[PDB]
């Protein structure tokens, strides 16, 4: 099993990556982010588990950052895995009240901190919470970097398919994805889970894949 990769995107960006394997999927991984305000650090999503987060804190800690907070971009555990840990260290973790609410339902830990939302400021002008309306679950939110002018779209940004429909809503995404590019028209970087990095294209790239995906369900 791969190790929790930590790759610098820029200055005060890094994108963490963690593994988990599946049977009849092989071998997943997934994209988060952690992003510093001066030596604050921030985890956008955690790793699926709590071990592969303390990991990532642990990194970041250790060459000086405190662990200000930490922001899941949904309930699915991919996002959520590690909010039980950090509560444990007392490591303040955020999450929308609707993810809370249904991370509450899946029988699993909630977020310490919520907010009920559209849009919230996890750090004043630096670090905005965001949701567009559902897609990939019914909670999905963004987090977006105004200075750095890189968005975080977690697994709602899904440009080449959009992967697991179980939690998802067809009819919603198309509105959602079109919601999503007219607030953030101007984007440079859009970090998604499972896919590479691309710029604000991927925004309309998901767009279309909603339409299709939907299409075919009918
Ligand atoms: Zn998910
Ligand atoms: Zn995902």
């Amino acid at each position: 099993l791969p190790d929790l990769k930590i790759e610098k995107l820029e200055e005060g960006v890094y994108v963490h990556t963690s593994f988990e394997e599946v049977n009849g999927w092989g071998v997943v991984s997934k994209h988060g982010l952690v992003v510093l305000v001066n030596t604050d650090a921030y985890l956008i999503d955690t790793p699926f588990t709590a071990t592969d987060t303390e990991k990532l804190v642990n990194w970041f800690v250790e060459r000086g950052y405190k662990i200000k907070g930490t922001i899941s971009s949904h309930f699915h555990s991919d996002s959520t895995g590690g909010i039980e840990w950090l509560n444990s260290q007392s490591i303040p973790t955020y999450a929308s009240e609707l993810t809370n609410e249904l991370l509450k339902k899946d029988g699993k830990v909630q977020a310490k901190n919520s907010f009920s939302g559209v849009s919230y400021w996890l750090v004043k002008n630096k670090i905005e919470v965001f949701y567009p309306g559902p897609g990939h679950t019914q909670d999905n939110v963004v987090v977006w970097l105004p200075e750095k002018k890189i968005l975080f779209g977690g697994c709602f940004v899904k440009p080449d398919g959009l992967g697991n429909l179980g939690d998802a809503n067809l009819e919603a995404w198309p509105k959602s994805a079109k919601i999503l590019m007219s607030k953030y028209v101007k984007a440079k970087l859009v970090v998604s889970s499972h896919s590479e990095i691309g710029d604000a294209s991927l925004l309309k790239r998901t767009w279309e894949q909603a339409v299709k995906g939907l299409n075919e369900s009918k």
